[PDB]
């Protein structure tokens, strides 16, 4: 059941912004590791004396990396005269965020019809304001409300139907056309100490509905009207055999924040071949693969969806498979993206639910908790 | 003339430590960009609850990348019970350094016969102490004094004749044997507001001597007895046509600090081929190449050292050539390593001065200031 109760018109995920100590090194590492092209910049070379921001793209996926310059460079500016291209940016906020949490996601940005209306309606319905609507070059409006922890939900609306005003398209020489098949953000997942209050807050100001659904967590998924914006949230379950990875997250992150980004691939086998080639030469590492029994047991579970060759290729790449009543999910998880055992990435591809493909087809892999534990003891 | 006035026995450069916001992403970027292998680690997986430190090596070159964890992880520790593998590390110091300067070099480490003696003699001769000698596992002694700005000169001495106690050798699977030919640190260069006082201070506590020698700078080089540890220092020259790059450094760095690391290659043509292949896929960019007139004029200057083919290969890779009375220098400079126009890297190879090769053979490229300006107007 989908009551379609969005309190304002939401379109799709627009971008994810990481707050960094050095945006250049994180952006270059991510570009190589994920196969994303350098698409736009806002920095000293574009007149921005406040922050360095670099945009990577792969298909419709947009990753922004931002770091502060010395405040001395902009000490004469005031907000009316700022050279920042993202007017919500604040040196103190960014340094405090990075000191507290390490490298991680500051903003989950969604495109809406009217960011000023979305902001007003959100705050009227309980959202804690973070940055009020600001119109950039009479062309784009951006506004921010608190989502959880120090993560904001950023509203972006466009008059037209680039990236942001003040960003420039990087030079072709500096823009190598990397592409490992990643195409869009499927979902963005938060970790909180208490699920109930978090859900009530976010669903309260968005009108997002709950998407139709002992391993250390309880979870729920909030979804927009067409279920294309998907925001799962996890809480820990205490007193378990193995320590909850949600609680480890909260400890090392200094509280709530974004846990993982799930990136849809048009060909998860190519994406994983390309990412695994680069794991030890600057890219990303993946979690340890499941035992071979897990892949033996895939025949009974998804033998009607994947061939034996396609199953065998899942086995060499360490890909996980889950299935609901509507579709099938291929997924795999990276090791944490930086120093702390906090944020990681999920690569996914969904099969089924053809109408375009409806959102969340195949679920989120919750069935892989039981299948992994089963396969663990089976191969033992 | 070399008075050989070292006040304690100095051997060679040992390592360079970068202070980072996220050590993982900087280390992975540098590994791919420079062709250095992951060699050792000290982090949560080795019991270090204080800092994450990753060591990259290429030949004898050692780059260490360190970032702080949340202080909450080690809140119960005191210095006698610390899990830090580098006992000089301090969360506040590291966050303050990175907030002030951005990504950059905290420590220039040299190996000495006795780090405790070097520390005592240095401080007796004017060195400002930074971290007193500490013996690690009865095997290694480390001590630190201020060099310039917030950069320290780190003394390391070994009883035996790994890396540091508490570091572990990374797994083979995570240790890809990258190698683009870089073999050791040739020199490490500081930028200061006033050269005179800086030289007097450092030469005062080390006994290092001045090495035998309008473009925006004055410089001088301090050298150990065998001239294998080389520490040039630059000051700006104000009121020039083009703004001094030393003054730009000081402004964006918030004062004095390390300007560049010069890395000796055993084959600069292979190193630059490999680095330039990777510039736009996560590696390092190089400064704009000199005009073709510069390479036309190489025939008259170094036609007795480099063939026409070897000169032509300098031209395609953008390599610079200078010559003193003793040897010839091939060199090239990267663009800044991170967000700020501060630290960069020089790749060099020296030809001549065979005895082993004596230190500083061919100089530091000061002749390339005049040759570049000459070539600029010539090709105009
Ligand atoms: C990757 C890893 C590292 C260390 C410990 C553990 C438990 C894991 N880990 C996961 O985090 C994980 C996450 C999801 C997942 O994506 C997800 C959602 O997107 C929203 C609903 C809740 C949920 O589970 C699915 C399966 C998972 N599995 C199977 C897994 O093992
Ligand atoms: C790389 C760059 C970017 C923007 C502006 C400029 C001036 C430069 N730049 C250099 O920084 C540069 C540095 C050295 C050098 O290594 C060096 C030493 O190691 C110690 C003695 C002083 C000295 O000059 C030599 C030649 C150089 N040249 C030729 C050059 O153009
Ligand atoms: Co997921
Ligand atoms: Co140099």
């Amino acid at each position: 059941k989908n009551p379609k109760s969005d309190k304002f018109k939401v379109k799709r995920f627009h971008h994810i912004e990481f707050w960094c100590g050095d945006a250049t090194n994180v952006a270059r590492r991510f570009s190589w590791g994920l196969g994303m092209r350098f698409s736009a910049k806002s920095d000293l070379s574009t007149g921005n004396m406040v922050h360095a921001s670099y945009l990577l793209t792969s298909g419709d996926l947009r990753f922004l990396f931002t770091a502060p310059y010395s405040p001395s460079l902009s000490a004469g500016e005031i907000k009316p005269t700022t050279t920042a291209s993202i007017p919500s940016f604040d040196h103190g906020s960014c340094r405090s965020f990075f000191s507290s949490h390490g490298l991680g996601v500051r903003a989950v940005a969604i495109e809406v019809e009217d960011a000023e209306s979305a902001f007003s309606i959100s705050v009227a319905n309980g959202a804690i304001p973070s940055s009020p609507p600001i119109v950039l070059n009479e062309a784009v409006t951006i506004a921010e409300v608190k989502l959880y922890g120090d993560v904001v939900l950023r509203y972006v609306s466009y008059k037209a139907e680039e990236f942001l005003p003040g960003f420039e398209r990087v030079e072709d020489a500096s823009s190598f056309p990397l592409d490992y098949g990643i195409r869009r953000l499927d979902h963005a997942v938060g970790n909180v100490p208490e699920l109930g209050p978090a859900l009530t807050y976010v669903a309260g100001f968005t009108g997002f509905h709950q998407f139709a659904e002992e391993s250390g967590l309880n979870s729920a998924v909030l979804a927009s009207n067409d279920e294309m914006v998907l925001l799962p949230i996890n809480e820990p379950v205490h007193g378990t055999k193995r320590k909850s990875q949600i609680q480890t997250y909260l400890e090392h992150n200094e509280g709530a924040g974004l846990q993982h980004l799930a990136l849809m691939s048009e060909d998860i086998f190519r994406t994983l071949r390309e990412m695994r080639k680069r794991s030890s030469i600057g890219g990303f590492d993946f979690m340890p693969s499941p035992p071979p029994t897990y892949y033996q047991n895939l025949k009974k579970r998804v033998g009607d969806v994947l061939s034996d060759d396609q199953i065998k290729e899942c086995e060499e790449l360490g890909i996980l498979v889950d299935r609901d009543d509507q579709g099938t999910l291929l997924q795999i998880f990276t090791k944490p993206l930086g120093d702390r055992p906090t944020i990681f990435i999920e690569i996914i591809q969904r099969v089924g639910c053809m109408m375009y493909q409806s959102g969340g087809c195949g679920g989120y892999g919750k069935g892989n908790f039981s299948e992994l534990f089963k396969s663990i003891e089976e191969y033992e």
